[PDB]
């Protein structure tokens, strides 16, 4: 554990062992001093432009955090291809995390000339929130996760949290946390940190698409023995009067046939087209957005429960806030063009799940009578009904992996809505900070806290290893499956590769569901 | 079959210690103004009593009578049928979730596509007469499950105010709510025994 | 009691990497036409941010005030009561599923 | 015990064990050179404004001292809440003190441009007055105790003492102490110091 | 494995054992940062002067490589004379490779005055493509092999590779490689690297 001796090696690999795959990656990082060494109160209120829906109360902290909750932190594009093309399912089993080769540097600025030097005796502090005592800020799809491309050097994100608020104000229940009230390791150059974690049992992700649909599980050639009411009135001529007629479900009457199951739940969303001409001329993104109402505050249900993006033959349509959208490289933060972003599609689940932009179904609204014609209602939100079966949202190479399930008395089907695996005891937050080094103090005692510090940053490498369990395919299907493939024909550059300018980009979103399964 | 019903699980002889809002306005004369009055649930107030549980889920269906004269004169079997919508295709929810076929004293009524019907021997395939088929009844479950042809219940539609009278909504489809208890559909000698549960990520109560 | 709320589980300081549809129409002048605009959720846009969870179930009930003057002048305790219907009989859902009594 | 290796870790916690509670805290500190490396005689007398009630004779020293004699050095506000709300009494039993991760720095000033660098070979000296042979200046409610808030960085207080005086003058009985006449540990970066202490029996405080 | 301790010694010798000869050489090297830390796409096409015969698509990388594939890397002229004058044939049997005495330096430029200093805590990374998973760029007679003369100090060559192209364009089959997706050793000053290799059977060269 010396100044001149390395404390880690570079591990970035994948190994496939038939029923498992193990992924390792190492990246280089830089950490600044954040917040000037201070915790600060932050709020947003209703004054000025601001609106109720957007209020908060919280704190920002001197700490930074390590995030690897994006699939491409771990899987190279080819590796992801191996996985999706060949397996029915996968899930995480365990992980190894390492921090090594720490360098702490002090930067000196005089006279417009800046110089950087090592500070050999400085420390950084690290800890894991093993007991989940801090607010869990992973699982909100933030930036600052390790880069997809290994050669890229990245900056650690700042840590901050939120509590209860009224407008811009705190309430009694509001909580303040100091991270310095936790035990942490202090490392100088030459020291290292590691920890090991085991994933809890969780269901395999479905890397498959159904090749059957709920409404067509019968034998095409045979009638049912079960009747349905087929006629309510006679068909003679002008003489028509009420009658009761009953018929047996059959091949040409598949819609009428008795069935055992129901499609999944529905929370209907407005539909927008990629051909702008077909859209209404208003700015309806929020006004027509699909939302939930919590304590006087309205939130987009984005993306909400999983519903098929579009029905047959309507690729142009998407739910206004019902899909995941990734930026293309260098797409702008605000108001990026359609050509600048990539929209995901959940078309694969039309098979068991309702289309996002359409009704669940129809129910009766009234009681018909001789003098009252029957009336119906369109159902646009449907909660869980017995017999319902459904599929979860897909995961993407540039998508999230896990989320912490909130600690509540109850939940229903706690699969994270953005996609991924939901864990009660997810991987713990890892928090890192540079210890403050004071500049020279006054020569006579002053009680006030020191506000003059040396300027420092640190750099190092980090490693993550994850073991994934695979579910092999067992299909008896005769014909070939759909597969993810690279383009055959010539092109200006290779997809999933660098630029002339050295910039890595991921051209498209890649999902998981290529192989198929019966229902 | 249950010999008790969800709405009558109390002791008939004893009051609750729990109050409910019983009066919103005074009853003096012509002078009436708003007030708040609270009362304790009791034997003659069983409907008002506080309770622990809720009836089962609802997907309401049109009602037809075996006495044809009481039916509307249209052919409404599909147009008024209860359906689900999957990928542009509409299917009858036949027979759908289990709900009681009819309430007290109304044996004549059935859900248009909400029961199982068996043919009598040599009944025709198409357009058989009522006398040629046999209709099942799920009357036994009125005890915990909603009647097929009627609403789940009533919810508020608005916020009442001094100038706004309160308004209500009739609930015709109700998904699962905490506290709900229910019974499954019955089986018959000429009925099916089992079904394969579909291989899906999720399901709710997978009784066929 | 929870000291956090479902709608505020994020990091206040960081943007999401996920976009949402933020503009459906242009904002130029009188010339406005349809467009598609997409934005990233952030600190001042917390309502718009993508989220993993949903609030609990709802069976809505009429509201009454302890200040009588603010109530409607009718006796609406049963007529406006929240109920369930079982076999031709109506029962108050009292107290029913758990919902917060009032907001801030 | 190396330049590149840390000698301590950050411990700031509380654990409650039903009949005991253990508190740990760590803070970051800075120490200046005090007095220019010199002991100096100080007095206050009656000349000018000064009054008899306020006279003293004493010395100031190059040393600094560590003070944690304030409850909030050890208890977070919530922890204090746990204690006061639930217990009739409390008292201290034992303590552990550690000093680690020493950095000594040399500051160079030229021409209005100042630069700070490590001095790897420099030492600091520490000792405990185990035998109570020096004037005990703790217990007078001074400033310079560890901060209540863990993130705060603090400056070590200077050590000075008083003896007998007549006006601004010493008397025969007056005593002079040199701290360099005690044995002390010398630590370079990479060295650490610790000691352990046991409290004598004392009555429980009445938190009631 | 320390800052002040050497990790290697200088071996440059030849020993003749009648049926074998063993050659050892040591050279001093310098490695720059290449490509600004970036992989970059490179192509050559048919526009301008360029012709079809000369088109390519490829990448350039931040890495450098070690090349000793020239006989005079290993044989002094007199040694080569001993070999050619007296033997009918020769071939390689095995090799040992070592990297030692690493120094990483940081260069600071201000105001037209440049200064160079050690960075004690910096690393370099090394690896061998044992499984032949990268494009093999040795064997194309490039420059950058160790110098014939031992006293000469040399600069390490940059690593780049080629794939399939159409004109200046990639094709589907075109492959991109990142060297950071391999495991590599990280060494600070004071660390060293070595590996051993055995040649496969191959025919003797005909020195006749
Ligand atoms: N991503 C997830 N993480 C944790 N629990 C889940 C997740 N998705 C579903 N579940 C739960 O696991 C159950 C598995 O049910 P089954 O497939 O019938 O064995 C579901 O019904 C949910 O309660």
């Amino acid at each position: 554990d010396g100044v001149g001796s390395s404390s880690g090696n570079w591990h970035c690999d994948s190994t496939w062992l038939g029923d498992r795959v193990i992924t390792t990656s190492t990246r280089t990082w830089a950490l600044p001093t954040y917040n000037n060494h201070l915790y600060k109160q932050i709020s947003n209120g209703t004054s000025g432009g601001a609106t109720n829906d957007n209020t908060y109360f919280g704190y920002s902290t001197p700490w930074g955090y390590f995030d690897f909750n994006r699939f491409h932190c771990h899987f190279s594009p080819r590796d992801w291809q191996r996985l999706i093309n060949n397996n029915w399912g996968f899930r995480p089993k365990r992980l190894s995390f390492k921090l090594f080769n720490i360098q702490v540097k002090e930067v000196t600025q005089n006279e417009g000339t800046k110089t950087i030097a090592n500070n050999l005796t400085s420390t950084i502090q690290v800890f894991t929130d093993s007991e989940y005592q801090l607010p869990y800020v992973l699982g909100s799809a933030h930036q600052g996760c390790l880069p997809p491309f290994p050669a890229d050097v990245f900056m650690i994100p700042q840590y901050g949290y939120l509590t209860l608020n009224n407008g811009s104000q705190a309430v009694g229940r509001s909580s303040f946390y100091c991270l310095e009230y936790f035990p942490s390791q202090m490392l100088r150059t030459g020291n290292n940190f590691q920890f090991t974690y085991t994933f809890e049992d969780v269901p395999f992700h479905s890397s498959y698409a159904h090749s059957q649909s709920l409404d067509r599980l019968m034998n095409p050639l045979i009638d049912q023995y079960l009747y349905y009411l087929s006629r309510t009135q006679t068909t003679g001529g002008t003489a028509n009067t009420q009658t009761l007629g009953f018929s047996q479900g059959g091949p040409n009457t598949m819609a009428n046939q008795a069935k055992n199951w129901l499609p999944g739940p529905c929370y209907r969303q407005q539909r927008v087209s990629t051909t702008t001409g077909q859209n209404n001329n208003s700015n309806f993104a929020w006004t027509a957005g699909t939302k939930y109402h919590l304590n006087g505050r309205n939130s987009l249900a984005n993306p909400g429960i999983a519903m098929a993006t579009h029905k047959d033959d309507e690729e142009r349509f998407f739910p206004s806030n019902g899909i995941l959208i990734f930026g293309k490289q260098n797409a702008a933060r605000d108001n990026a063009d359609y050509s600048d972003v990539m929209l995901t599609s959940e078309e694969e689940i039309k098979t068991t799940n309702p289309v996002a932009t359409e009704e669940y179904g129809i129910v009766a609204d009234n009681l018909q009578q001789q003098n009252t014609a029957p009336q119906i209602g369109t159902v646009n939100s449907q909660g869980a009904l017995p017999g319902m079966v459904w599929q979860n949202r897909d995961v993407y190479l540039q998508g999230p992996i896990w989320a912490k399930i909130p600690h509540t008395d109850g939940n229903f089907h706690p699969s994270p809505l953005m996609g991924g695996f939901g864990l009660k005891h997810p991987p713990p937050q890892i928090l890192i900070k540079n210890t403050p080094v004071p500049a020279d103090p006054p020569t006579t005692f002053n009680q006030s806290k020191l506000n003059s510090f040396i300027t420092q940053y640190s750099t190092g490498q980090v490693s993550v290893e994850i073991e994934w369990e695979l579910q092999k395919e067992n299909s008896k299907r005769w014909n070939p499956e759909i597969q993810y493939t690279s383009n055959y024909y010539k092109s200006t550059s290779v997809d999933f590769a660098v630029n002339t300018e050295g910039v890595y980009s991921e051209p498209r979103p890649i999902g998981t569901r290529y192989l198929t399964r019966n229902l």
